[PDB]
């Protein structure tokens, strides 16, 4: 994880790569004061027209536009990729967290140019984008919401160290000369951004681009090395959990927010508060590496967002002890292997950083099975690969003192007894040891 | 049609095959105290990556979550059919009547084990889900509404005779042995619905598994037998009507329900009193025995409601009398040829059914023909085949009194007076016919 | 422009064609009384079973029920088109003013009608449809709303010159022979508006039916002659606008309305005075003589309805100087080249119609560019091929005293000051022209 630090129009400018959605091509996060905006670039494995897809959304935390937004964002990228290239090229912007002062609009362009610059796409920026004021005949970057109604001119522009590549008004009738006074005003910070960003690429110095018989291969030998050899296609223990960690309060506009990663699975969940309980999941396609629709929640989504709700419901408090509406919504950064469990044990982080007096903490975690001719194995914490190749997907979450909430999915006609009791006693280890991390973190 | 009975957590269970919905691979009924759940089961002709879709659906009048039940039900049956098979799968749920302590998931489990037992389809079940509450220490098999607020324990187990094969949970933090102890209590009461359903199995013993040139010599040959043989591709007369079967008071908590079936052609119309007049129109695939998108209402089940809502208005009484909202809709469980017909005759039923004062009962019927040399012949109550090859769909319902609505889609240039006059007294003979049996049945 | 009219059931009856929609392969204006009806009729270029598809709609600024006012449409048209035919054949109905006493959907099917016999494609009509009432005994044409509530038959019947060819009644039990009557009185005067319509089609006399390395010496070619010997491919200079038409107040029962129309570029505008301002954007696939889907507002008609607002939203009225919404909606009929500027003249044109106390009038151009070496020409008002095979789309709107909105796509890595600067004062004078015939016109 890597910080980089500015001033941008009297407030902090922070870039932050290395941490959030590593299975993006490029990821960044983007603070401009209190606003707080996540910036994932993903091409397409292969190419495919040109094919580049830009979206923009503001959480309903944070606090037709967001359709105007993602054009405004996709026109200074737009022209510059390779004459040629051809892969899809996705890019999304998420406004976790936003002052209105501190245009979200424009913290998501650098941080789209940021995604790309260090993504690994041979993007030709980078680019920047400025709010161009004009005051009692003064110009004005990024000027806030109280300035703006005073404010002859709502432009914004867009470029590069070279040249404009994007203007975009509204003005209360102003000349030419005024207009275009105001552009090259603002291109003038457009070059003090790109210089910012190209410190941040100097630095990080990102570098640029019979079957089935075969995949039931592949499905014999991590079984055979899982069940005989003792070890999994990570290295790891048949009981061993992924890397953990975690931190609280990361958005400062929300009440509480809780980031916790396992692995190469990763999931924010952040708290509401107001003046009952409910739990969102969300599983953006960035999360795996890949591209593709932006879709309403999925059938998988409205599933694992109800199994977050129902492991955590037990433990909130009631409306005597807590006279407040809890919504919490988790957001899968990256996944492999029970993001589910994850949001889970990222929405105990956000109650406990909201100061909600929960009963207990509660985490979840989810096991898997190698079955063989005379004995099977019992998996921790599992990734997906040991999901499609073994024979459960087997998820429990709760407290110390028992279980909240079981989901289970198999391949096989069904469970003996011993395999459930030996897995649910793994599974309750396993919750007892990331609670003890949670609670380390918080 | 077979009834096959037994008792279930100290209320009644019934299920009941070979009336409804008879062109899926497979269908049955389930009644489980005022529970009523229609369950089918519909595979694609040609194998197809398995592609099996469940759902279920409760309806308005049987009185997310909808996702999270067909995903429930999924679980127990997915990892049930033989290695290899490919075919499109289809299940269907719809919830007809509701009552909240006899749950309805639960009986749309049984009764998609059911519809995929009797079906043709080569499910490796029979399988069987139960609800397991934790009150006072003691285990109970599906707890009513008011049993749950005092239970520690929300627990849905599924599975076969020989092993449990889905747990899903939630749980006031119980222990691990607590939990076990659950899911085979609830697995004794599995193997007793699951060998409930292998007695109606063994009883029913279900069997399991140019171009253009000559649709033109087939559509030459149905008319030609038609119009020179006077013979339907039935066998039928052409003034000759199917077979009619009726029922009405189907479900316990609609107002008013009629079961309508002419041949294979069969609906379900539900009416619902509140405190002007609306009629709705589902046509689902499987009433054709196909699978397929479950989308919105198109078209032509809004044209078909529509018209179905146009026939029936007319006797409907005015407020003075009769001071309530009425909403019937119409489930068409099977089609060969007028559903929009079978569905106002259905409407009737369950108007006088729920003890509307109709100022008169309505039949619908849809007329054919085929055109030839110069001569013709007029065709009642057509068949899909003889819409598909014939010349109109003339479709007249009303009283014995005179015509309430008429609807027409024809595939010659025009209908002369003479072919109009016939068929339209063809059509007052027919819903005379039909209105005869109606209140034969009413 | 060509007008034709009579007399409809005592009102008036007038068919428009000429000028407007001219890039469908048939369109036409059909007014009724204060019913203002546009009808449309494109087919594919190349043949694909045929698709046909109608549509209908009542805009909302006019004043289920869509779904079989297209349905009913489609039924007199369907079967009369050559056996074989396989070309994609849709039709566009867009109520723009509604008299409910003169059925917009009567207008619509004799619209539909003249659409397609007016456009080239082998409809073997026309035809034409009536409603039929039977009050006090007499049967009536198109009764008004009032009449309706007496009436025991509500019948709408349409045909051609030989036969009835379509029938759909509701009615309050009226016998065979009233039906049978209502129907061939219905027929009379179908075939006086079928000989009204043939009077039509006599008058106007409708005449009835390496790719890479290829496209890139096209490029080269439009660009060459553009920057060497200046000329376009109309045969334009590269500072001239197309042709100018304009009118103001087309439709009766909104409170303003503009019509502007610039080459092939056309323009309705319709505003709506409510009890704050709103500017929307409709881009029909009929604009540019296509068929397909026909979905929601897209992400350009979003953007391009916002660049009208922004250009338009600072010459509104305060609401102390006039207290009312202001809702405006752009309708593009025929495109080639900047509709959202149109929108604007057009939107422009409306307020003033209406009578709002604007600051000033507002008109908009798009400018393009084609960089040749070290050398470039800037093109006033583009066309779509010059923006296609140009370096820009550069959007400037304003008064005669500056600039209001700008919005600009370059397919070049940048834009430097002295095109911007060429950009602006062309489009400067641009507007100022634009604005001389607006004037002019109201
Ligand atoms: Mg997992
Ligand atoms: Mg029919
Ligand atoms: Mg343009």
């Amino acid at each position: 994880k890597k910080v980089f630090k500015t001033e941008w129009a009297g407030r902090s400018l922070t870039i932050e790569t290395g941490q959030l959605a590593k299975q993006a091509n490029g990821a960044v996060l983007v603070r401009y004061g209190d606003t707080v905006v996540l910036s994932t670039a993903t091409a397409s494995k292969e190419p495919r027209f040109f094919p580049l897809t830009v979206n923009y959304e503001e959480k309903m935390y944070a606090a037709d536009e967001a359709t105007l937004t993602a054009r405004l964002i996709d026109r200074p990228i737009r022209p510059l990729f390779p004459k040629g290239y051809r892969h899809d090229v996705q890019i999304m912007n998420i406004v976790l967290s936003a002052d209105p002062d501190c245009s979200p609009e424009m913290a998501a362009m650098i941080g789209s140019s940021m995604a790309l610059s260090v993504s690994d796409i041979p993007f030709q920026g980078p680019i920047a984008g400025v709010n161009v004021g004009y005051i009692d005949g003064k110009y004005v970057i990024n000027p806030s919401v109280a300035d703006k109604e005073i404010s002859r001119l709502d432009l914004e522009v867009a470029g590069h160290k070279d040249a404009v590549n994007m203007v975009e008004a509204g003005a209360s009738e102003i000349t030419e000369s005024e207009m275009l006074e105001a552009i090259f005003f603002g291109h003038e910070e457009i070059k003090r951004l790109v210089a910012f960003q190209q410190e941040i690429i100097d630095h990080i110095q990102p570098i640029k681009q019979v079957y089935a018989i075969l995949n039931d291969l592949i499905k014999e030998e991590v079984r055979r090395l899982i069940a005989d050899e003792k070890i999994r296609p990570d290295g790891r223990k048949v009981d061993e959990i992924r890397p953990l960690e975690s931190e609280v309060g990361l958005l400062p506009r929300a009440h509480g927010s809780g980031l916790f990663t396992r692995g190469q699975t990763q999931a924010l969940s952040v708290l509401t508060l107001g003046a009952r309980f409910m739990h969102h999941y969300n599983f953006p396609n960035f999360s795996v590496g890949e591209t593709g629709p932006v879709r309403a929640p999925g059938r998988r989504e409205i599933g694992h967002g109800a199994l977050g709700e129902r492991a955590l419901r037990y433990i909130i408090p009631d409306t005597q002890d807590f006279p407040y509406t809890i919504r919490i919504v988790s957001e899968v950064l990256e996944s492999n292997g029970s993001s589910s469990q994850a949001s889970i044990c990222g929405s105990t982080l956000a109650l406990m950083d909201a100061g909600v007096p929960i009963k207990a903490p509660v985490a979840g975690i989810a096991m898997g099975l190698v079955t063989r001719d005379d004995s099977y194995t019992i998996l921790t914490d599992i990734q997906g690969m040991e999901d499609a190749l073994g024979d459960m997907d087997f998820k429990v979450a709760g407290t110390k003192d028992g279980i909240t909430a079981i989901q289970m999915d198999i391949k096989i006609d069904g469970l003996t007894r011993e395999v459930i009791e030996e897995a649910l006693e793994q599974a309750r280890q396993g919750r007892l040891a990331i609670m003890d991390h949670m609670l380390h973190t918080i």
